[PDB]
Parts: structure tokens; C-alpha cells; sequence
């Protein structure tokens, strides 16, 4: 239970690092929705990050694993939750 607030990534979307050297744009085009746009990766090769999603509606926290090439986009429900954190997987 550690990350940014949900409430604080808008449709302008902020930029994170995940783990060194991947890098990720997060949108929330609709409260419902985070959108990831994987950036960078070392050696541009497949991601491998994990998404943490906690807090609000959720009692215990849950993950994903997004591993998808520079460019490609990953869309995520947020399960009404209030946080999240990107890890590496």
C-alpha cells in the first residue's frame, strides 16, 4: 500500500519509472480505467512490470503483470481501487 493516488493521474497522464531503465506513461481516461503507454526499456525489449492496485474499494491489494514492447499501450480496470505502484515483476 504505497504509490501514486489514482485521483492525482488525469487524461493529461504523468510519467513513472518502473524499474531502471523502463519507463511508463499512466493516463486515467475515465475513472474506471488506468491506460499505460510502455516508453523506454533497456535495450527497447519487452517489458516485465509489476502493477500494484490498492486501497479504496479493495480490502487487499492486487497485481498485474504488463510485459508489452515500447510503444504498446496496456489497459488496466482499477477495481475502484485509490493507489497504485509499478514494480519490477
Amino acid at each position: 500500500t504505497s504509490g501514486i493516488l489514482l485521483a492525482s493521474i488525469t487524461g493529461a497522464g504523468s510519467a513513472f519509472q518502473a524499474y531502471a531503465g523502463c519507463y511508463l506513461t499512466a493516463f486515467r481516461n475515465d475513472p474506471r480505467t488506468l491506460t499505460l503507454r510502455m516508453d523506454k526499456t533497456r535495450g527497447e525489449r519487452i517489458s516485465n512490470v509489476l502493477v500494484i492496485l490498492s486501497g479504496g474499494a479493495l480490502s487487499h491489494a492486487v497485481e498485474e503483470v504488463v510485459q508489452i514492447a515500447p510503444g504498446a499501450v496496456r489497459n488496466l480496470a482499477t477495481l475502484g481501487a485509490s493507489t497504485v505502484q509499478f514494480l519490477h515483476n
